[PDB]
């Protein structure tokens, strides 16, 4: 129902042979353990009934319940919300989180419902899928077109499902309901923190850096925001409407101002509009797929002009997509480590809320940044001392699924 | 993964059509509320590790908890089980059962594992989804390759994990562990009561009637059984294996002991071997579909010979072959009245475990013959006067279909 | 630490053995799935602390929920309480009831404590035990020195605990807390029902046969009230105090009134007074042990004058009391049947509250009298053909451990 | 049936006589609360059927859940594990942790299954007793031949029955599965850094002190490599396969090489080996019992040629040695403090869990060894004061005894 899956798996087959994982225990780590699709009916303004599918996949639990966010799309399928699910096994095991994967997506266009059906859609996504969430079962989030107040309708409707005021079924939660501040902006100060690290280490240094991202929501505006403070010049954005080239640099606020009025960057008047396509293979130090996956493929990849890629979008480049990066010396920063921002965010709101509250905002942004560059840390010397003819990405994985893999036979299940 | 939703969806907008409902209802109806998928692996003895994807699909619970069993099967997949949970919501709602519909199936060749492995997977498959199992929630029973062997390894599973010996969470059981001994054989008893009746309506009687049945299992066998004991000849059987005609009658039980001995009823002596396709369209009065779905299409219709068919088998004609026999004046009479004896009989066998054990077997019998012939009878009283230019099948989806439609209007979901 | 489970391990080989049993299959038989051991402190009127033992040992779950009751006494040990459990399964399977083998015990003498203190001591008992207790999972009832009021008490604790109101988790309960009338009389009913039964088929009849019971409370009363109806001579009752024999026949009713006013049937004026031995060793047709385990062992077996046993007790006759009995042409009714009346009368009760109260009184009564009649034309049948070459108690226990084998190999445990 | 539970009700006993409690009050606190035994079978891999007895005994739930270890072994009987439940208690109690004292073990010889029969075996015993299990109900943990693979098993058991990830039911767990890596070695540093303080407190300090430990296992081991690190001589090592004697030092990690090599210390090369009652009664400074209980016992207590015991084991004296001891001036250092490592560590590890993860290695490799040297240092300071006529267990056994009896009180048990 969807590529993203068939990419995931593929490059799941690629870590499993480096490790020397027998064929058979590849196809266990390739399968979700569980996966739901619900049907939700709404009653709309108009007094139309309209019905919607939604999924929850429950990829891997050897690490913990199930953590990852539920995204909102008039594309979103079954193998999408699966393959989503699996990139989140991997990225929590990388952060050694105690979580598995999981995620969810409802297959409709959002923009196109108002803000009482959107509410409705998402209550009884969580009444149809609860047996099988819980704070120590399956943790949600926000991911593409949900926000801290989708989980404000998501934590009600479990209040009033369950009797229980727990907090901890849900992050990304507005901090007046049990969220923590940073977590608003915890994946693009992640983004911003690992492209700063990453083009230290790799292409000269951030400063003055010429930076091209696409998307600009949640994860694109905040990765702008922060990479501006840090010296690089913003040439490019983008959303679902196009985007945007200015080689002087964009005013990162003002572009943001211009969606709020109008509904997509592409409407900011100085720069040279552009077709998304075009926005990825233009000339530029570093590159941010922060929107979909599957965005470079096989017939981009030769036309990036990026010397550094950094993925804040799940799954941005195809399997193939990274077989030419290699090829072409192209450095790929993989999305389980550069956009955990999120999820360790997510982590420490969940601790916290189990914890009863007690850490502040100002802690939780260091225990956030400390381990996100720690990772890195971690990753860049495994690469250096034991795996230094593979890409990140692969090194991540081998780390990650070495971890999964350890679980469960721990646990008998392999 | 299959067509036999593509039916089902298809046979549901014609229905709705004849009932004037408009689309969003039927988008509604034609939707599972629920399904699971669940990825089980098991070790050999051999050492290898082997994974296995099953479903449950709970369709509609408008009426009462999902109702359905549980097939094991190389071709089976997630569209066929859905497809079959939805014929499930159509018979128990015709039937006036207090259920709705659900199916499970696994994708397994059950003939190529050891009776440890198929316990480790029933088991395994239970484990997966019982937080959605329950006695009041959804309660399987047997299909193709399950039986009550299959039905003590559920139960027993589902005890070591609840806690509760709760015997009405699955039909289909040993008596000795809170079965009833008639449903072993109510499906075939009901298939063969159902024909005779048709019989004695249409072609002139049972007695002497030429039968052929395709499958020889638990609706094949016992609809043989009961139809000799009735004075019906029967001169075809088969099974995966080919089948087997003698104009002078098949012997019943030896048919059987020839499985038992030889893994066949294609090796019985006294007879042509033929092939299944062969069966199907051989001389008889009456043709018993007994297998599996989508046996007799537009391929095989203009060749059947029989004056009456009836469905033991769920989904055995397609669309096309119910307009030819039509045209041919072919008698069919409906999966989902015809083979209802077994989900009747799982009925009594649930009831009889919810007040604590107290329905004796003979009454068991007569409560499944009685409400089976009634509903035939109000079906074929009720096609006089409305519906006359439709099948029996149309009619009888419509009642189920308006039955299912009023109680969800009535709890506010439509 | 009773002599009661050696016998009761012993009597289980000894079957397997003439079953054909492994002895790794008898070895799982012969040990209780579960046992707990509980401790209970009251503070008493006097102001003094006491702490008593007590334990529940749920001994075979192979056929349903464990089923039996719980007695008060001062000599109760853990091992006595497993060995009674044991007795409960191979009664429940006999009966064909869906109801495994569980017993409790307290150790404790009852006549020294006020109904305070009692009432505290029960409560504290189910409190302790409760997650292993339920109308599914483990179903108490009275025993030695426990009846309606204690179940009354066990009742509102649990109701207490749990906030359900099941009224299936104890049975013994007053009609007016969802008992039954007839389970207060249901076992002597049963002995009674099967004592005349028996000197039908082997002694001539009931009508002025003389009888002797050791034990004048639930059993005992009933047992002698109703063979007095019937038309037997009740010539010997005893108690605790001691026993009284007139061969002229014994006023039951006035006997009760003695055991109301003075505490010991031993108080009856008109008759000769004997020890419980002297008793059990007196001159009579039938034979009646209605109060504790072990009264007829190698010692006194020899010297027994009856023609006909029927055990009301659990286990009074030893093994060695077995053996002599044949050889002396004894005919003895085992427990299993002869006592069943009780948990038949519990199933009745326990039914009628998982089906909301429906059964009457008179169909209870007529529901339990069958089934055990039923019972023993079946036990007596059977015998002819297998096992002639054993008595009434082993062909009994064959049938009863056999059924229970193949529950546990149908769910895999064997 | 083990004379440890002899030796702690009459400890216990005096403790209360000392504390002026009532025989009463002492009644209550020398009987567990609740004990449960299970039958576990086992098919094994020859094809042969296997029962194995497991008990849980929880002894006390005055301060909180019930805490303390699962041993297999084949001489495993229910007092012994009631009896170490009690020690448990005390310890939980001197300690100031939120926790009672239970204890679990398995009448089995664990070298004789494969590794697969101790998984089924592991699992069986979880699901026989899990009602009365919990994070916040009884918190199992190692012991005698169990480690973090056991644990791991246990936990997958208890998720496959719950469907809660819930880490904390289970400590001494892998690190990977919410563990923590100073639980590992916690036991032995808290022994090593007692030893250490004690021989700093009564002996001239460690540095050249001649150590003998018995048992070589998760306390022995890590005791010896720490006492070593420390700048003892570690002079004899033993596991049940005998002991060696070295004079000059045994080398720590060597030694381990030797029993992973060839299963027993005994195979070292460069000593004189020795029984184990031999090594007991060797010439050194310090000795640490750190296999089994009642190894030092009226017989050889009198040969011990010691200056400072500590304990290691759970009960490695028996209440005559303590009077010898005394008598000789032997200083004994109580398992309740020597060894509460392990549970100080489970604490740590379970409060972690609870936080969501919070604590580092490094902090609680601080938090534990601060509690026991504080714990150490309060018993010895309220020592001289109070209680100077008793011994150093009988004051530890005095405080922690009269904690449990005021909470009691409080909670108006007594
Ligand atoms: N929100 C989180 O914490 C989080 C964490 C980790 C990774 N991610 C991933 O980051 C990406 C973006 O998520 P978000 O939270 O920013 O979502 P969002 O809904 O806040 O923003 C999505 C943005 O992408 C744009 N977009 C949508 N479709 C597009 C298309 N086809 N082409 C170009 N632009 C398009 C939208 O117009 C918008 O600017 C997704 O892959 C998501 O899974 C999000
Ligand atoms: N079991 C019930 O109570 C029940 C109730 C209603 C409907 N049905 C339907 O009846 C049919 C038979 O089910 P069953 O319970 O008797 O199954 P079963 O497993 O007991 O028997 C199946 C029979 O069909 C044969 N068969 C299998 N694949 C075949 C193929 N491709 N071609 C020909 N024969 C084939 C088998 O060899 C066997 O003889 C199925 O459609 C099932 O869903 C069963
Ligand atoms: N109550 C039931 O439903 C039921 C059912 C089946 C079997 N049983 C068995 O029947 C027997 C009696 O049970 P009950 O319910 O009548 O008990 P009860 O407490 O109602 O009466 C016990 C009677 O036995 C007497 N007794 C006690 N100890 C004695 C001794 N050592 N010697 C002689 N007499 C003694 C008492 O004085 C009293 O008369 C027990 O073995 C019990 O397990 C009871
Ligand atoms: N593991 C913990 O966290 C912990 C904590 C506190 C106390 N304890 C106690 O420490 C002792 C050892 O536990 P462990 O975890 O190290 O066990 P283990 O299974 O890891 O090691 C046991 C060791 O003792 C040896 N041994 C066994 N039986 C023996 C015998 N009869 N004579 C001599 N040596 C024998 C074994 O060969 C092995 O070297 C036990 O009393 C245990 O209850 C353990
Ligand atoms: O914060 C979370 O748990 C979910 C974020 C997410 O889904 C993601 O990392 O893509
Ligand atoms: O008896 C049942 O519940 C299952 C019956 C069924 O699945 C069917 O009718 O095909
Ligand atoms: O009625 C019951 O369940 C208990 C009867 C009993 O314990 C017994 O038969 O001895
Ligand atoms: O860490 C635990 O909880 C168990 C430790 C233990 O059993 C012990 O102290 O002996």
């Amino acid at each position: 129902t969807s590529n993203l899956l068939v990419q995931q798996v593929k490059k799941l087959y690629k870590v499993g042979e480096l490790l020397g994982l027998d064929s058979e225990t590849i196809d266990v780590l390739s399968q979700p353990e569980r996966v739901m699709q619900v049907k939700i009916q709404i009653r709309s303004s108009d007094g139309k009934l309209r019905t919607f599918i939604g999924w929850r996949s429950q990829h891997n639990s050897a690490l913990g319940p199930y953590k990852g966010g539920v995204r909102y799309g008039p594309n979103v399928t079954q193998d999408e919300v699966i393959a989503l699910s699996m990139i989140m096994t991997w990225k929590n095991s990388l952060l050694l989180l105690p979580y598995g994967g999981g995620k969810g997506g409802i297959r409709v266009d959002p923009k196109k419902l108002t803000l009482k059906e959107l509410e409705d859609l998402s209550r009884k996504y969580v009444q149809l899928i609860h047996k099988y969430l819980g704070s120590d079962v399956d943790i949600p989030a926000p991911d593409i077109n949900t926000n801290p107040q989708t989980m404000a309708w998501f934590l009600d409707e479990y209040i009033k499902i369950t009797g229980k005021v727990d907090f901890a079924v849900f992050t990304g939660k507005p901090s007046e309901l049990g969220g923590i501040g940073v977590r608003l902006y915890s994946t693009g100060l992640g983004v911003a923190t690992i492209a700063r690290d990453a083009a230290n280490k790799f292409i000269g240094g951030i400063e003055g850096s010429r930076v091209i991202i696409q998307g600009f929501g949640n994860v694109g505006f905040f990765t702008a925001k922060f990479l501006s403070e840090m010296g690089a010049k913003i040439i490019g954005v983008s959303d679902i409407g196009g985007g945007v080239i200015n080689e002087n640099g964009i005013d990162v606020n003002r572009a943001l101002e211009v969606v709020q009025s109008t509904g997509s960057v592409v409407n900011y008047l100085e720069g040279k509009k552009v077709t998304n396509e075009e926005l990825l293979i233009s000339d530029c130090d570093i590159l941010i797929p922060a929107a979909v996956e599957n965005v470079i493929n096989k017939f981009n990849a030769p036309k990036v002009r990026a010397k550094l890629i950094v993925e804040g979008a799940n799954g941005p480049l195809t399997a193939d997509a990274d077989e030419i990066m290699k090829q072409r010396g192209v450095i790929v920063i993989p999305d389980i480590l550069a956009n955990a921002g999120g999820v360790v965010g997510s982590y420490v709101e969940w601790a916290n809320n189990r914890s009863g509250g007690i850490i502040s905002d100002e802690e939780a942004k260091k225990l956030i940044v400390d381990r996100m560059i720690n990772a890195f840390n971690t990753l860049y010397d495994f690469h250096k001392r034991k795996f230094a003819d593979q890409d990140l990405r692969t090194v991540a994985m081998a780390l990650a699924v070495d971890r999964v893999v350890g679980a469960m036979k721990a646990r008998g299940l392999l």
